């Protein structure tokens, strides 16, 4: 892994290629964002030290997206042109904070310049309680790994900087650039081309059952989403985290799955679901890369095949479920390079049949600073489309497993959606409580 600095194009990634297909409206709004916080607030000539850094270290975050002929090249940019767009408030006097605050960074988030850049934009709001750091970054570079390296090498930047040191990052994994070259050479490997017999497999053996909704609408725009939440408590948690799991030796994806295949059975009455489920994407691709430290877009979309057949035996549920996902090659990560990246007709005539309509994401459990009550605003534009019917995120913050379900008002009513979240939350203390008997 070199630790210069990255610089010429590189090629669309599949979640990349993904992005662009689908023709979103406002694409240059459909971001990730974070709000933190500091209690003795924050020094702008510090946090500009610590981004100036940050986007110097992660080649990424120095990216632009060109539409020439038609076609979009991405090209790496040097340490020539802004690393990012900074933004300071003084609402130290103002009367509402949220509504301002709020007002202000949905602003923010829809001025993000795709083909020129920045994809970083730091926002830093002033108040009489403290100081309100917002970071929004295009979805097309991060993310929720990457996050994480970000809360690090910030946290640690912002550190180094304050003791009056010169910031020193750790060592440079593998680039982006890298790992989209590599990505396509392993698209046309044939360990890849082993992969084919089991994704054709899983084509043919499945009977599609259209998900019921309130409505039926033909307006999938971003302004009608609603979100629907429920957390569990601190003590449910931690026996979800260290006391279910070595009975049947699990991991957090069984669980959450077999509770929603089940939800699922008791909300739509339905015995066989397919979900869109979200990995990492930072699995072997060959070649030795190595990107524990590498921010980027890196997201794995696979779909998986839940079986509802016997509900009654939970015991030969999880197992079900669990060696269900046994049996998918390298948390399918090769799904989609199969059909954006390989350069060959398979000899499996592979079509790509399934279209699933819920989406599944588990971002995992969530050290200087601290996260901020307030929203990031707006994340898409309200004009963008929806692609799934459900989107169902799972993600563990102070010691609670909350789970949220992102549907559209034109198609259900909160009472719909809640139905199918109780019923989620009704089989998750099922199987802990079933667990822990074991």
């Amino acid at each position: 892994s070199e630790q210069g600095v990255v610089e010429g194009e590189i090629a669309l990634t599949p979640i990349q290629k993904w992005f662009f297909a689908n023709n979103f409206t406002d694409r240059h709004h459909w971001n990730q964002a974070v709000m933190l916080f500091r209690e003795d607030g924050f020094d702008e000539g510090l946090v500009r030290q610590a981004f100036q850094q940050i986007v110097e270290h992660h080649d990424a975050l120095r990216m632009v997206y060109k539409q020439e002929d038609g076609a979009i090249k991405q090209i790496n940019r040097g340490l020539t042109d802004e690393r990012f767009r900074f933004y300071s408030y003084d609402l130290k006097n103002h009367a509402n904070s949220e509504a301002r605050i709020l007002e202000l960074s949905d602003q923010i988030q829809s001025s993000i310049d795709l083909e020129h850049g920045p994809l970083v934009h730091v926002a830093l709001f002033a108040t009489k309680d403290g100081d309100h750091l917002l970071v929004a970054i295009h979805h097309l570079v991060v993310d929720g790994v990457s996050w994480r390296i970000l809360f690090e090498d910030f946290s640690s930047a912002y550190s180094q900087a304050l003791h009056q040191q010169e910031i020193v990052l750790p060592k440079k994994t593998d680039s982006f650039k890298d790992w989209a070259a590599q990505l396509q050479k392993y698209a046309d490997s044939d360990e890849l081309l082993r992969e084919v017999a089991y994704w054709h497999n899983l084509e043919t053996t499945t009977t599609t059952a259209a998900l019921p909704t309130d409505f039926v609408t033909a307006d999938r725009k971003q302004k009608h989403t609603r979100t629907l939440s429920f957390a569990l408590t601190v003590p449910q948690t931690e026996n979800l985290l260290r006391h279910v799991h070595h009975a049947y030796h699990t991991e957090m994806n069984d669980l959450l799955l077999t509770a929603l295949g089940l939800a699922v059975k008791d909300w739509a009455h339905t015995n066989g679901v397919v979900i869109n489920l979200e990995g990492h994407g930072r699995e072997d691709i060959q070649n030795e890369m190595n990107v524990t430290r590498t921010i980027g877009w890196f997201t794995s979309q696979y779909p998986v095949v839940l079986d509802m057949e016997k509900a009654e035996d939970l015991p030969y549920q999880i197992k079900q479920t669990k060696e269900n996902l046994r049996r998918i090659p390298k948390k399918g990560i090769g799904y989609e390079i199969l059909r954006t990246l390989t350069t060959s007709q398979l000899q499996p005539p592979l079509a790509f049949t399934l279209r699933p309509e819920i989406s599944f994401n588990y971002l995992g459990q969530f050290g200087g600073f601290t996260f901020s009550p307030l929203g990031t605003g707006q994340l898409f534009s309200p004009e963008s489309e929806r692609v799934f019917l459900l989107d169902i995120s799972a993600m563990i913050e102070d010691g609670e497993l909350r789970i949220s379900v992102g549907y559209s008002r034109l198609q259900y009513e909160e009472k719909t959606i809640a139905s199918l979240a109780d019923s989620y939350r009704k089989h998750l203390l099922g199987i802990i409580e079933h667990c822990m008997a074991k």
